[PDB]
């Protein structure tokens, strides 16, 4: 249950660049080689977006209270309220519009550091339970490998 709750939100940011020369096309196949969370390591996976922006590593405690979300990857510029265009730095503290799971939207992110790099939206077969998660955000294009 715990693994589509981790990867629970489906709406794309808004003004978010699709990239214009992506290393895996949209509707390639791919291999996750990071470890975000159980089931992504090894996974089958298959790209549905391509965006152009800047990935942060955040530090937050959920909205919702328990223990604090410690260097998380990812949250996109597109995903921090008011953030605009400028380019955010370590020690920050921002309020997170990303949902990618319970009690992450709303709450107060710390920046832990940042990288202009091609972010990736893909499906994945997870390598505990077999199972489809849908357009889990994100990986980076340094986390991806060609199938």
């Amino acid at each position: 249950h715990e693994e589509m709750d981790h990867s629970g939100s489906a709406d794309v940011p808004e003004g978010l660049q699709e990239s214009k020369n992506p290393k895996y096309k949209v509707g390639s196949q791919v291999i996750i080689n990071t470890s975000h969370m159980k089931g992504m390591k090894g996974a089958e996976a298959t790209v549905t977006g391509a965006y152009d922006t800047t990935a942060y590593v955040v530090s937050y405690t959920p909205t919702n209270g328990g223990q604090r979300v410690d260097h998380h990857k990812w949250v996109i510029q597109e995903e921090i309220k008011d953030a605009g265009d400028k380019t955010l730095q370590p020690g920050d503290q921002v309020i997170l519009e990303a949902s990618h799971m319970k009690g992450m939207k709303g709450a107060t992110a710390e920046i832990d550091s940042a990288e202009k790099t091609t972010v990736y939206m893909v499906d994945y077969t997870s390598t505990t339970s077999g199972e489809k998660v849908k357009n889990h955000k994100w990986v980076t294009e340094d986390e991806l490998s060609a199938k």
